[PDB]
């Protein structure tokens, strides 16, 4: 749609910064779409991963970091509030201990930082995904 | 680039006709981009796939049917000729007994008949590629 796909911004992130997505997968769940969210410590896409967000839609999520090149321990979630066919609201805000991801408005998913969050420059959308809207939050100090 | 993806063309398919795919990886290979083709039974995305080729760029290849809504015995590869950033040039020719896939003039996996490939009426090319290129061929009787 709108936004293209893989898509990139350069960004900032501190406590109560908020990114904001609005999409819809391009393949029925029978067909394991996915969703990736990253934000990078730098604008090349083979820079590390502060946090990884991987959504394969209908069966899982995983969420992990990549630091210094190297995957570290990944985290597995079998919570889907995800519809079929459905566009999605993803939200993510940045804690001062996590990030919270909400789903639909809903809290699916927490993840505690291993990297200050102000390490990241960059956050991609990719997989199969359609974009309509994406925002990084910039108001308080 | 210039087909769209995901591509979907309607197809036959018997003994001798073949499947010409080139295209790029949307992602350097340490990001771990998808590719995947799907012969299905219908026009329809979430029907029966006779065969279902889905490679992880720099870590292995999955092929599977998906029968009556099922997924049946998956074939695992660790074979991969896929080279980080370049374009590929993948061919997929229907022999009596198999589906032969060619990477870049290099036979490189092969998948016993599980269906008749007459039951082919649809392809799918998508997840993490551009593609330029995408025939079937119809020379033979």
């Amino acid at each position: 749609s709108l936004l293209p796909v893989p898509y990139t911004e350069a960004a900032s992130l501190s406590t109560g910064s908020t990114v904001t997505i609005k999409g819809r997968p391009l393949a029925c769940f029978l067909n394991e779409p996915y969703l990736q969210v990253d934000f990078h410590t730098e604008m090349k896409e083979e820079s590390d991963i502060v946090f990884h967000f991987q959504v394969c839609f209908g069966r899982r999520v995983v969420m992990n970091s990549r630091e210094y090149g190297a995957w570290k321990a990944q985290v597995e979630s079998k919570n889907m509030p995800f519809q079929d066919g459905q566009e999605f609201e993803l939200s993510i805000s940045v804690l001062p201990d996590k990030y919270q991801v909400m789903v639909n408005g809903q809290s699916s998913y927490t993840f505690d930082h291993r990297i200050k969050p102000e390490a990241v420059k960059m956050v991609q959308v990719w997989r199969d995904i359609s974009l309509t809207k994406f925002n990084v939050s910039y108001l308080k100090r």
